[PDB]
């Protein structure tokens, strides 16, 4: 029983580089995962200019990339997205699509995908005269490509209605999916993101629902750890909301993770744990394993001689804290959720300190300040660690939380000194606001803060 | 007369990748520049763990990188920074340094550099017993490496006192530089950043000053476009503050630019213009050329057939505006300087609208709101162009300017409404503050903005 488990590079944003992808293939193999779907939205020749051939430089890179996948026994799948401006009814458009995939096939690629995600449902007049519907047009060209490429063992199709919320009028009664299930050649796989684009949970019943109308078990394109929809978000939490009971009901799972390559250790490690779990998986136990394994990636003179360069090393606790601060799309981690609650409470109840309630406030304030210090401890230790590669992939996120938290600790301390002081708390007096660089900082200082 | 002109990848931050460096070599050649100094502070084996050999994977990458430099006729210079924890007096430390540079030499590298920048001046007791000073220790090992590597044609030394402000007690009377000038082998080049780490201007007289004590013309390591000292600063302005009169008084210029690769088009293009200027250079003319050339990097069906994908293209004006907002360390660009002045004025004179003065306020407010709209327009055209990745390098900056700017436009609109509406202006009510994502955003919303 073949099962596609791995990664889809299918986000908007800076595509990953050779060095990173080769590293991804090493990791997938060691974690017994087997698939890689090549689909960067911002490779201008994958989507926007799907018609254009790859240059000689681009060709050498793709050959190298495909050889690296083969070397680590990872199935490389080349995806193409022609849906933005293709005229399905034009024979010249069909041979251009064939020309493009023959080029990539000449680079050693054996598996392919046709994606029709995030495109206008409205066809041109020429296509309307040839196909009963949009689904007819897509299936027609997808079947033609699949057969033209000699019916590859691994060939995927991504529908325009790729999740529950995108199905018109719904999953069970979609005429688009109806056509897909009936006319799409049986050997072609169908990609699905679950109930939503970013699914909190993928319930077994929803997979049975879609499998009936598409007439096959789908391959999940999972957006649980994707973050290209918010420049200020990062998901270091475990694979969650997908029962192992989905495994016999699926043809595979391809995770579409965070843009920042090094942040995808937990995302991919926990998915591998889930896949090999023997129908018994715990997100908390999986997160602990991933964090423990991740920590490894973070790592002589005389008395009158110069001491060797040394830094206070990153701890498991620092990583537990970090993952809890940058957790999942629908939940913060325990430690982050707790800190937020503590801050909300202290701010809401600051009036008691402006008897047992005063004791409660001071006790919770002291515990919060320690929590704040631990975030600073984490920042400092990460910023002085051996692995600069891991650090600079997340630095902005960590720096940002560290900065906001020091203003929060200051404010909580100010609220405490209120009984002994009439001094005012000003955001303008805080270093992140006052010492903010660039032209933007000059403008920001002139805004009416306080 | 050999003259080293090019780039030094010598900052703190994420090092550039293979794809980027190969592109840098293509650009340097086409712009008739010739040198690349490899010195990323955060390549863990360049500085922090200078002793450790490169792995097999690291080795293949360095070989590929060095072959790419040769392919585009760029001199590749490998730098090593052992100064944080080296015991100069230890023979084992000296052979480790030799072992490390023999490894990189085996990858095809012919040129080398020893850097002693940003290190504690205080030597260990073992070193004090062997060398009269810190300068003695450095020169000793630098001369040993240079000769051990068979005296390479291109060999550089970066002093601990690499700029005017870092010289104790001053440039002309530095005992450290005195030792450097006297004992450093003549064939070795000395790197210098001018009067400061980030020099506003490099005056000819300052180069004469330093050349006397170091007893040679230096190679400028220029930090004009560097941005690792501030997470919120970016420099797209032209090469400025360095007369072409410096060229015959220097062994070269190596620019240390912004951490974000695609943001170094102007920085490197204008330096090439300056280098080939034939003693007549204009920063404004150079900036215009660079911007015009950079615009190129941003770029049939029937009537009943589907129209080809098309995007509203990025304009020269958008680039002029972008460069003006992220200009130079000591100056904003005209358009950015103007916008700031307009905002300062409007805020300072808001009381008139709380007769000809009211007309002035309303007129300047309207012009400012258009200026604000042009910034959003620029942001939008850049995020929807053919080459999205250029903006992916600069996103944090463009997003931040766009965001503050929208809040500033709101504030200016609120100020002009104070005569009619009684509504209060709240930062918390503004979209960049209110719709801020992540856990950090949740905490930020709970901060006492507006008291
Ligand atoms: C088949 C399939 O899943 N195709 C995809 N293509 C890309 F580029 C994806 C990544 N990003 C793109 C931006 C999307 O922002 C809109 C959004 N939808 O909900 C939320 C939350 N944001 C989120 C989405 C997760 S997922
Ligand atoms: C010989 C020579 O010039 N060597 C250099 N090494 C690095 F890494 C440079 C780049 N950066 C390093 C950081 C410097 O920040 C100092 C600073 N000032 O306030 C704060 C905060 N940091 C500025 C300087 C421009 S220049």
């Amino acid at each position: 029983r073949r099962f596609l488990c791995g990664v889809v590079e299918g986000f908007y944003g800076r595509p990953w580089v050779m060095e990173q992808r080769k590293e991804l293939f090493r990791r997938l193999q060691k974690w017994e995962l087997n698939t890689y779907l090549y689909a960067p939205k911002d490779d201008y020749k994958h989507r926007m200019f799907w018609r254009e051939m790859y240059s000689v430089e681009e060709a050498e890179q793709l050959m190298t990339l495909i050889s690296a996948a083969r070397e680590y026994e990872i199935e490389f799948i080349y995806a193409i997205s022609p849906g933005l401006d293709i005229t399905f009814s034009n024979p010249k458009e069909v041979s251009t699509l064939k020309r493009k995939l023959d080029q990539v096939s000449q680079f050693g690629c054996r598996s392919f995908a046709l994606l029709f995600d995030d495109i206008d449902h409205n066809m041109c007049a020429a296509d309307k005269e040839v196909f009963s519907s949009f689904a007819h047009a897509q299936v027609s060209i997808t079947n033609e490509i699949y057969q033209y490429l000699g019916e590859p063992e691994t060939f995927l199709f991504c529908p325009t209605e790729y999740c529950g919320t995108f199905c018109y009028p719904n999953v069970s009664q979609s005429p688009y999916l109806r056509t897909v299930g009936e006319k799409l050649l049986p050997g072609i796989e169908v990609l699905w993101t679950g109930p939503k684009v970013v699914s909190k949970e993928i319930p077994v019943e929803s997979i049975e629902e879609v499998s009936k109308i598409i007439k096959r078990a789908p391959v999940i394109w999972d957006n649980i750890h994707a973050n290209d929809y918010d420049q200020k978000r990062l998901f270091l939490g475990p694979y969650k909301g997908r029962s192992t009971e989905l495994i016999p009901r699926l043809k595979g799972v391809l995770t579409n993770p965070n843009c920042e390559f090094e942040a995808n250790y937990v995302a991919i490690h926990t998915l591998a744990t889930w896949y090999k779990s023997n129908m018994n998986y715990s997100p908390q136990m999986a997160l602990k394993l991933a964090l423990t394994e991740w920590l490894q990636e973070f790592g002589d003179p005389g008395p009158n001689e110069k001491p060797l360069y040394t830094a206070e090393p990153v701890t498991l606790e620092d990583l537990q804290l970090l993952a809890d601060l940058f957790y999942l799309p629908y939940e913060h981690g325990p430690k982050g959720a707790q800190m937020l609650r503590e801050f909300q409470w202290l701010r809401a109840n600051s009036s008691v300190v402006s008897s047992e309630k005063i004791e409660e406030w001071r006790s919770r304030a002291a515990k919060f300040e320690e929590m704040c210090g631990l975030v600073m401890g984490m920042f400092t230790r990460l910023s002085n660690c051996a692995n600069r590669t891991i650090l600079y992939d997340m630095y902005s996120y960590v720096w940002d939380i560290k900065s906001i938290m020091s203003m929060v600790k200051s404010f909580v301390q100010w609220l405490g000194e209120r009984s002994h002081s009439s001094a005012q708390f000003l955001i303008g007096d805080q270093e992140p606001w006052a010492f903010r660089g660039g032209l933007a900082g000059e403008f920001q200082r002139l805004l009416p803060i306080d």
